[PDB]
Formats: C-alpha cells, structure tokens, sequence
C-alpha cells in the first residue's frame, strides 16, 4: 500500500541559542511517500568535515530505498544486509537511522496519529535538563539560573578543565547559585584516563552531582565498568553507542548504572525501541541525548525513561512545537514527530 | 483519546482437530477465554487465553473479568496499559494467570489498535508482511499415528513436523523418530519436544541418541524453571535446545539468555505478554543471536514473526480453528497473514454457542 | 490409612487492626479427612481483584485431591506435574500452597501434635517486629510508641516517599521515640530504581536502619545484587518468591544478605522446609513474611531463623492463640498449626 | 515433652552375604554399632553406624558412649538435638567419626518418633511410600565371580548391578564390565564403582573407554574430597560421574554441587547426618537438578528415599541383614517399604549374641 | 518401489512398529533384473531382513543363483513352480537358500510330499504359499518346515477351524484338512 517516492536531504551549519565553548552541522531529510504525507528527520554531523560525506551518502542511498514499502523495520532489516560488508556503523549507520526516524515520522503522518501513540504509548510530560558546555564558572553559573528560571529542575555542564580545582569551583559556584534542592550533571566527554576519572569522580561526588559522564573514551566499556565500581554517584554513558549491539555490550559487563542514547546514533526509532527493551532488563534509567524532538515521544515509550536532554541543535530550521512547561518536554498533538521545517530560515544556512 | 469502553470474556471448551495424546490419555478439547475489549472508536479487539487444563478455565475467566475494573475507560495505548497492570500486580506477583490475563488484554488491545488505523498488525508494527515458515505439531503419538499425521503434513506442503517424546524407553523415543523420518525423507524437519520430562543426565543420554538420528531441535528437555539444567543440556549438545514456551514475561527469557540456557528460543504471545512482551522478547533474542519461533497463538504469531529480527518458525498448533475464521493460509508450509485489520481473528459465532463452559 | 475427603473454601474480605496506607482479601480453606480432623489454612489475595479467581481455582482442584492420601510432600509433587504446563507459579502455586498448609495442619491434628514437633523441632519463642504501614511522621511514630510498649523489639515501616528528606524523617522521628537500643526496619516496597535505591540505602544506612528492604522490582536479583554490593546495611527480600526455585536463583547469584519467605508463596510447609535447607548452606538468616500463626512453628525448625513478621491479616476470622511474650512470639499448645476459625466473625465477610 | 531417657550399644562383627572381594584379600565381615534409644514414651528407637574398618570400630561405639551424657534427658526432637549437637562440637569438629555419631542419634531419634506417632517414617515426612528401584552391589570381583553375581541378581528380580573395578589395566576393567553385560543382557543397568582410585587424567581415560561401553554411571573415580578434580572428569564425559557416600554433612555436599563436581549424587544416610541431614540434602539435590540416590542403610533409605523429590536408586548392599529382621521386601528389583513404625528395623536378638565384640 | 530409497523407508517404518527380535520378510514380486536385485538386496541385508523373495523373473533359476551368490542374507523362491519337477531344476543349480511351495502349483498334497523329500535331501527350509488351511497340515510333515504363510484368500468362505496360537498356526482336530464351507457366505460371492 505505502512506497517511498523519494529522498531529498539538505545540507546546513545552523546557529546555536547558546554557543559551545557556534554552529551545528544538520542533515535535513524529506522522505516523500506514494500517500502524500513527506516523513521529516535530521542528522547531527558533529563536525563540518563529515557534513558533506553525511548527505552524500545519503543521496546515494536513495535508489536502495525508493519504491520500497514505507516499512521502517524492513527497511532497517535491509539497510543492515546491504552494508553488512562495508560496516553497518559510523556514518552509514547514522545515514539508515536518518531514513529511520523520517519514515516513522511519515508512518505518523499516513496514520494521523503522534509518533508515541503510534508506538502504543500514551503523551506524558517528560523531565529535561538543560544542557550547556564547557563554560567557565561565570557563564556556566549565569545559564543555571536562568535554566532555573525557565523552570529546569537540572542543568547539565560540561568539565574537564586542566585542573581538578577548577571542576569543584564551577560545580561550587553552581551549586550556590541554584541551591540543593536542584539536579547539576556534570560531563567529562571523554577527556580523562581511568585513573584521574577515579579520583576527579570520587571528589565531585563528595561535592554533591546528579552523575557523571563519559568519564573515560567512550568505547571504553571496561574502562567505565572500573570507573563506575569505584563510585557511588552513577556513571552515565551512551550517546556514543552506534546501534543496540554497542549497547548491549556496555550493558552486558555492566559499565554504567545510567544509560542515554542518541536517537540516530542508536538507530532511530527501530534502534531506540530495542535500546528501550535492554534498558529495562537490565536495570538501567534510560535518557536521551540530543534529537530532542523526536525523544520525546520515545522516552514516553520508554519502561526505565529517566531525563530528557534539551540541547536545542535544530532550533533554527524547525518550528518550536515542542514546548516545556515546569521543566518538562511536552510532546505536540501534531502527526509523527510534529517537526515541521522553518522553510524561509533554512535558505540562510545551506552548505 | 480512543478509550476502552468494555471487556467481554466467554470461557469455551473446544474439539481439536488433532486430539492431543499424553502419557495419561487422550484430550479431545482445549479450554479458552475467548476476549472482546470495545471501544470508544466502535471497533472491538479480539483475543484468546489458553488455560492449559479445564482446571485453570474459569478461575482465568473470573480473573480477566474482574481485572476489567482496572481497564475500562483507559485509553487504548497497550503499552502504556501494561505498565499500569504490572505497578497494579507488583505484591500479588505479576506472572502467572495475572500474567496471562494481562497479556489476553495486551493482544486484544492492539488488534483493536490495528483496526483503528485500519493496518494489519505486523504494518502497525513497522513491519511487511512476509511468508513465515510453519512446522505442524504433533504429539505423544506412537510409530503408526505419528507417521499417519507426517504423512498427512508433508501432503498439507509443511516442511517440518513436530513430535512429542520421552516414552518409559529411549528405544520406543528413537523408533518413533525414525518412523517419522522415512514418513517424510530426509529434507524435511523433524522437531522433537520432551514437554519437561526427563532430569539433566537422563536427557543429556537421549538427547545424543537423538542427535546422532538427525533431529531438528530438543524442545524442553527438563523442568522449564531450571534454566541452569537446560544449559548444561545444551553443552553436551551439538543439536539446538529450544524453550521458551514457559517464560512468563520477557524478564524471565532474560534470565535464561543471560546464563546460555539454549539456543533457540520458542516465546508464547500470551505467556511472554502478549504483543507487547512479544517485541521486547524480540529484541532480546536478536542481541543474544537467538533465532526466535512462536509456540501456540498461530493468528497474531504470524503478524509478530514477520516483525522479529531473528524470526525462525512458526507453530502450527491450530487450538482455536473451531472458533476462529481460517483467514490465516498455507502455502507451501508458509502461514501467509490475511490482509485484514488488526490480527485478522474474525470470530464463527454460531460455533461459539456449541462450546461454551 | 489417611485420605483426603473434601475441599471447602471461602473467600472473605477483612478488617485490618491497623489499616494499611483497611481490609484484607483472603481464602480461608477446609480440608475435610478420613481420620475426622479438619485441617486450616489460608491464602492472601492481595488485591480483591485475585480474590474470586483464587477460591474458583482451589474449588476446581477439589477433585485433583480428593481420595488421594493425607501426605503432603507426595501430593505437592502430584500438583508440580498436573500444573506443569499452565504453569506452576503465581496463583496455581499460591492455591497449591494453601493445600499444603491445610493438610500439614490435619496431618498435625491427625497425630495430636502441633506442627514444629512433626517437623522434629522443640517450641521456642520467636522474636517479632511488628510491621506497619507508609503511615507519615505523626503515625508512624504514634505506632513505633504503641509497638515498643507492648514489648516489641523492632518495628518495619514503609518508606518511599516522594524525597528522600521524607524516609530520613520518619525514620529520626521513630528513633527519637524509641531509643537506640531498638530494631527499625525499612522496606521500600520495590519502589525505586537501581541508582535510586543506591543513593536512597546509603543515606538510610547513615541513619542507622536494621535492613533495607525490597529497594527495586523483586523478580530483579540481579539489580538487588548491585544495591546490596553498595551496602554495609543488609538488604532483604523474599516475600515474592513463588517456589524455592526462585528463592535459589536469587541466593545462587547473591541478590541479599537477608532472606524471608512468604509461607504462602514459597509453597507452604513443604516449601518452607526446602527454603530453609537453602538459607542454612548459602548462609543467610531466615524471616518469615506473613502467616504469623504458621510462621512461628516453621521458623522454630528453620536452623537460621531469623525474625518472626508480625502483619496479624487474619485476626478477624482466627482465634488469637498465638501470642507474644516480650515481643516473642509464643507458639499455642495445640495441635498443628494452632488455627481455630472465629465461625460467628466470618459470615460478616464474606464476599 | 517424650524424652530420649538412655542410649545403649553394641559393637559387633557381622558376617556378609557377599564377601568384599578388594585389591588386598576378602573381607568377610563388617564393623556395627548397633543403637538403642530408649524414650519416655516406652518405645526404643534402632539405628545402627558401619564404622568400615575394624580399627574405628572400638573408637566409634565409645564416642557414642560419651556422646549419651549430651542427650540424655533432651527431648525427642531430632532437628533441635542436631542443632545442639552441631553447636557443642564446633571446635572439636562436627565431622567424621563425631559427625557420624551424631546421625546414628539421629535415625535412632526418627525411628523413636515414628513409633510415638505409630507410623511408618516415610509418612511422617509427610509422603507416600513406594516402591523404589534397588541395584544389587558387588564388589572387585574378577570375571568369574561378578558374572555368577550378576546372574543371581537378575534371577532374583534386580534390574541393575554394580561391580567394583580399578583394576592394574584398563582392559582387565573392559573385560570384567563386558562379561556382565553378556551375563544380563542389553536392557539392563550396570554400575561402575573406582572407589576413588585414579587420578584425574587416568579417570578421564578410563571413564571414556567406559562409556563406549556402555553403563550406567562412573562413581567416585578420584579422591572423593577432590570435588575440583571429578567436575573436570564429569567435564570429559557423556556418561554421569555419580559420588557423594562420602559427603560428611549437607554442608559438603553443598560444596561439591556448587561447582557441578558430579552429575548424580548418593549421600549415605549415615555420613549426610541422618534423616535430618537427608532431608536437607535432597532439597538441595532438587534445587541443582540432581538425581539422588542411596549408600548402603537399606532399610532407612527406602523411607528417605520415597520422601526425595529427586529420588533415583536405591543401593541394595545388605550389610546389617545378620541381625536385621528382613521386613524391607524386593518386588521386580524395587525396595517395598514394610508397614511398620518408624524405621521397621526389628533386632535378631539371637544372632546379636554371636557377633558381639 | 520405484526408488531403492522406498523400499529402505518402507522396511525401515516396520522395523520401528515391530522392534528387532522380529522377522520382516519382503517380497519383490518378480519385478527386479539380476543387477538391480543384487544392488537392492545388498542395501537390504543391511537394513536387517529375515529374507528376500522372487527378486527376479519366477522361471530365471540361473538369475537367482546368481542374485543369492552376492548375498548373505537368503534368497526365497518357489511360489510358482508347476510340480516338484519344476522345484526340482531349481534345487539342481543352487538358486536359492530358501524354498516356498505353492500347495495347489507344486501339485496338491502328492506334490508337496515330493517336495519336501527334495528340500530335505538339498538341505533347503521349506515354507508355504497361501493354502494355510492345508499347509498347516502338509508343514507338520515337512522335514525341513520353516514358515506358514498366513495370507487368509478364503476366510470369507471357510470356517476358522485353523487357530493362532503365539503366532503359530495350530491344526484344527478335524478329519481330513479341517475345511468347512460357510454356504450362505459363498452365495453372495459366486459368479
Ligand atoms: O552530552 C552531550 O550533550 C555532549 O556529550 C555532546 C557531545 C557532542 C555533541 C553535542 C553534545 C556534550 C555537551 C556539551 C559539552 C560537551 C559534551
Ligand atoms: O510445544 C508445544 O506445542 C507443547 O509443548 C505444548 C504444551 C502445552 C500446550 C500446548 C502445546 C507440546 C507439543 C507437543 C507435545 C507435547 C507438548
Ligand atoms: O513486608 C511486608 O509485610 C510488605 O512488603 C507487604 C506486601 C504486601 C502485602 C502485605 C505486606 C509491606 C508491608 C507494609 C507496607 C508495604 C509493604
Ligand atoms: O558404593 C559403595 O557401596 C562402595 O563405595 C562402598 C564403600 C565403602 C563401604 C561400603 C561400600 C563400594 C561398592 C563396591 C565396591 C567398592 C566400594
Ligand atoms: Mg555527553
Ligand atoms: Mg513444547
Ligand atoms: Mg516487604
Ligand atoms: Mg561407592
Ligand atoms: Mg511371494
């Protein structure tokens, strides 16, 4: 009945609400259906250098999945076989969750329904933390409490700094500003050895944080595992993880008491579903990491959702229909994810 | 926003078209709980319960009727409905008949949800609709039923038979195997289940002689629960152990997987929990490299292969084809989903009338 | 020599001396013998929801025991086979137990002895804590007050509250008005995650609680195991156990220090005897769950007795021929179990 | 309130139906303390220790002796005199020959209860008696003599024997198994017992050669402490690796089946801690999927035996039939449980006299 | 069969139903050539059967005798030779290890006596072909008697004076062969 007819993607560097410390390098694809309805999704590139490679491989894609039924968990089955050779990870991975999350989005849409409706789930509010960046203690205690302002409960920032010290007097200063009836996160993104992750950790849980994050390289599992066993502050991981198999693996020897997955990294809606089912076994509260979106329906199908992470990358091209009232992601009664392109502002960012 | 607005169960005693011969005796009927959830939308969901022997038939008819407090007028969003039946059931022990009440609801609520969006199932699910390969089950037969019913399956276009063993002597397990096996010639599959009867040492001793005959799987060659004794089974094995028939929830095929205990895994979509349980249960088995068959429910089952990544057979155990339209077919001993809303479980009411406890 | 004759079984819905935050749904069962003794059992439904199922389910097994001789242990194995595919577990189990118990009780009276002597035991007096409820600061309190004058010795509340601040304060408040010279237990009631449980223990643990019990879903040993590896405190669970078998499974990987089965759900006496040989090798101190008025015989033969719970459900409808002496349980001089019904007190609630 | 009010005993040197054949010569007799546990009750509870040389004899019947002052006087309560014997001799060591002195109180103490109540033992464990399959032991026997054996038990209805073997050669071992097997027939069990004689790698050799063969189990074939070193045999082997008559308590049995020493396991009723340590033992026995079966006490074994979810084999090796009342039966090679109290042991007051030491 | 493979399943199946202390005989009916008989038969014996019957053209005595050389297991023939003097040429020249007359084709009772001395003097087990009513008789006189065919041709129309005992044919005491005709059963049968 449903058949893709097309796949159009879109190339952008798009400004950042807050800079880290300007731009986001996007992905915008269009999925065209034989129904009508143009399923939407975006890729994040991380990097401008991947950025033309990304939609590349993206248009070269599009014969492999143009007349095939609008069925993402087929698609996804056969994306798999045809790069099982070349490496079902990396970009090519990133590429089919693109595919995936835009072929839900327009399976939403044939159907009339919100993505987590879809899912079998009901709309609930979910909590988000508000994620800022390597900032320094004045601007990182300033965005706190306007992060409080706007009703966030938690603020996540990111540390590392040359020294430990200076770790303590951000998450200090923080601390003051917010006071102790509040969630501070903080993230490592991977900068430290297992040794110095152990001893900055176990000082900045004396401090008083919510968790800590990729302490260690992120494919790193048994360095995280070594981390984690000297802690009792949960360590938090898995925006790296590229499919449910990476997860399952960290999950398998027990790396992290908390786990957070990317939307696309995972493998898109077909991906986080899977993650969602090794979470709950296992034990883990499951967040998300960027794709605010569309994670917020997918949490709200989520048995162990914990927090959703508002990192607003897309801002700038898709209209503000998610929304949050008391530090909560409220999903839009809208069709599929409820994106929606800024088509007049997009023009202004082409690559 | 479509609400569930009713909850009807009728408990029927069924004929089966292949009486089922045990150690015991005959059985010439199943016992089930046939379900009808309505709804806010006017369509109506449609499942069943098998309760295993009449004993369970109306305790697990009375329980689904009084759990139907807990449903009527919640929206109809089966995953959202389960978390709030497994906090409910949290002190009372959420396995069990709970449990299959439970899923009974489960599985009736996404045929409804099928048939609001007017989708067959395994597209609901993501998925298309693909032909599944079948085995048509058998049961403690002895060498001149079994072969008469081989016979009968190969003619039908299946291509694998299952056979229930564990006989007072392995000679008498082997003799039936092997009069199947010339039934039927050599590419054809010969499943074997044990239906728990034997202890570990004595199953690993017939599980060799079965191998060295050319056997498809073991199916539950101990107690069910002991997952520890199915895995050391399976070590002395080159043939695939196959369970899975027994776990109550993806929590308990979890605990199986996780020390090794098979390697082929047979889930029930009313025991693992219903659609719901179903998908979750796949994911497991894909992450542990388990191919993944059905065991009863034959109609959802079809729909639910065609959407697991490891999708391996399906069982051909037709419990409910007195009360159920043949919608689902057979060709070439694949089962081939109706295109029809939801499960495609169109109810023979007239039949109905003649089974009812 | 002795044969089962008749099953009769009544389903009732009682009032609770303290209202739990107000009655309870129970079975009470008859099992009628050629000998002319009558043994007494009961099952806990839980919810009324299970109520109706439970008695219908016994009524049809009726015809499974009757004729059949007045040994339980050959009868239990009798019942595992017949219910080996529907499932032995969850409700078939429960009801098999409450056949267990009833005719354990009948084989007592049958030789004029109370129960712990059949099982070989010498009475002893049991040590008993008397369980309350999530009562709040005021109640709870009140409660702890009321137990420690009448002689107990220790007292379960039920924590979980919304903010850890909240368990932390309930728990100074009891121990402001009971001295420290005084057991308080804590049970969560499955109620928290992992990390939460982790966080919220530690801090309890800090406090100084006698054990923390059921911190995360009860069928998750693996996840009890994680949380008891971050305690000093003992962690307890059990009472959800349906069988030995699963009692074995969590005490095999070390999901707790503590151990205490439901005589119901571990499958009565017969199951209890079993549980207990486990506790004796693994080494784990054995309480009870409930069934006070059997719990007392049964833990007089369990080598690593621990504590008696006193939970009285069934003191509207059963004779109070248990008693406590300086907050020990005293077994009655009776044979079997000691469970004589209140006739007049039951047809007020039946259901 | 009944309390043990004496012990008595007698140490005596009992003639044997089969004379033990072993490396070393013939022994003709077998060391007995024979116990007498008189109660308040009137009723004298029977048990009897196998001290199994002649130089624990002595030894054993005077610790018992002195082991009368602690229990004197206590009430006829098996499990709680068991906890205070346990308590009483941890420093010294409760194993061994304390250990097994403590059990001969203990199957004294059940028989005594089982005539307060007037009931047969296996009905105060709360079961049913029945029949339980028997396998008659032999001994090192050679060719000519385990063949005669062999013969005389089928004859008399056995459906299973079992020879001694370790001896110089490996196919002085074959030789004496396969003329058995030409001496009963296919369809009939033949027991292997190394009596802990070989090392590891010997076993492994030995024990494959074995199983070509074709028996039953391989049985104690290393040092019987060395649970470590029979898991790694068991490993090596389709056949089960059977031991556990020389477990002193449930406690080391619990040991040896936490690391999966043996597939079969026999406690000796003695040894395990009597009834009170039976019991325990064949609850863990279910728990790890252990088929349990007996070492030697016939007569108590049949009770314990029907009690054992696990239940197996039943060793007929008839050490105490000189002055033992035969009241256990053999019916189609299957021990059939007298209806008598208790134990159903009964002194042969006469022939006592002759064997004293 | 058609395939080998066949008449292996077929001869395996029974094996199952009957277990092994049983004999399974087969018959091929005439209809192999001498090579297919030898490849055939040779699987057979494998397989475990008690003999194996007319593998080849009823008159080729020579083709027998060549088929039973390759095989251990026997050859059985003789159904269908006219007169012990037809039985005769076949004994002669080894064609088989096993013999089986026809009571009415090796000529009656007079035929079967003659018979009988030649398979005694040749050393060859004689069984029957049909007839059992007579053979019953007729094998009690046999020196070298082997096996009664019981395949019940006129059971419609003669009384069951010839019982089974253990599988044994027991001869009714009867003057005479023990045959008595069921007279209101042959008229619905007439031509
Ligand atoms: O967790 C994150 O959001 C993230 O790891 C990340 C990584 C990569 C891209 C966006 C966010 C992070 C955010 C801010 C500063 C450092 C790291
Ligand atoms: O696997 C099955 O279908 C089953 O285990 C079963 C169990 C319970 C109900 C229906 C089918 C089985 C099949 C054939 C013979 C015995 C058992
Ligand atoms: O341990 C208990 O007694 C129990 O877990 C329980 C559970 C279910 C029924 C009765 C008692 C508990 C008691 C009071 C409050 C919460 C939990
Ligand atoms: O298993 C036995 O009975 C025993 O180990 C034994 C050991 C010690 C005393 C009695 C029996 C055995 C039997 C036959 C040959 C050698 C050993
Ligand atoms: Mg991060
Ligand atoms: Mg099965
Ligand atoms: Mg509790
Ligand atoms: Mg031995
Ligand atoms: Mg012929």
């Amino acid at each position: 009945e449903v058949l893709i007819t097309g796949l159009r993607t879109r190339a952008v560097n798009v400004p950042l609400a807050y800079p880290v410390h300007g731009t986001a390098p996007l992905v915008l694809i269009d999925l065209a259906t034989s129904a009508g309805v143009v399923g939407h999704s975006y890729l994040f590139a991380y990097t401008p250098v991947a950025l033309k490679s990304l939609k590349q491989l993206l248009d070269d894609m599009a014969a492999m999945i143009v007349n095939e039924p609008l069925a993402p968990v087929s698609l996804e089955a056969m994306l798999a076989k045809r790069f099982s050779l070349a490496g079902y990870t990396g970009l090519i991975r990133m590429a089919a969750a693109g595919i995936d999350m835009a072929a839900w989005d327009a399976l939403g849409k044939v159907h009339e329904t919100p993505l987590v409706k879809l899912l079998g789930a009901n709309a609930r509010p979910v909590q988000a933390y508000d994620s800022h960046s390597l900032d320094g203690v004045k601007l990182a205690t300033e965005r706190a409490v306007t992060a409080a302002e706007l009703g966030f409960r938690a603020v996540k920032t990111c540390i590392g700094y040359p020294a430990l010290d200076q770790d303590l007097a951000v998450v200090r200063s923080i601390r003051q500003a917010v006071g102790d009836d509040f969630g501070i996160m903080v993230d490592y993104n991977q900068s430290l050895d297992v040794p110095a992750a152990i001893k900055r950790s176990q000082a900045l849980q004396q401090e008083g944080v919510t968790w800590i994050e990729e302490p260690t390289l992120q494919h790193d599992y048994e360095g995280h595992q070594r981390i984690q066993s000297k802690l009792n502050v949960p360590v938090q991981m898995g925006e790296n993880w590229l499919g449910p198999e990476e997860m399952f693996k960290a999950l398998s020897i027990g790396a992290s008491r908390l786990a957070m997955p990317d939307a696309m990294k995972i493998g898109g809606v077909t991906g986080w579903i899977r993650a969602s089912a090794l979470a709950q076994q296992f034990g883990i509260p499951m967040s998300s990491h960027l794709f605010q979106e569309i994670s917020a329906h997918l949490l709200a199908a989520t048995p162990t959702a914990h927090w959703l992470e508002r990192l607003d990358l897309a801002g700038s091209v898709i209209e503000p229909t998610l929304t949050f009232e008391g530090g909560n992601a409220v999903i839009p009664d809208l069709p599929g994810v409820g994106i929606i392109w800024r088509e007049k502002e997009i023009g202004k960012y082409l690559v």
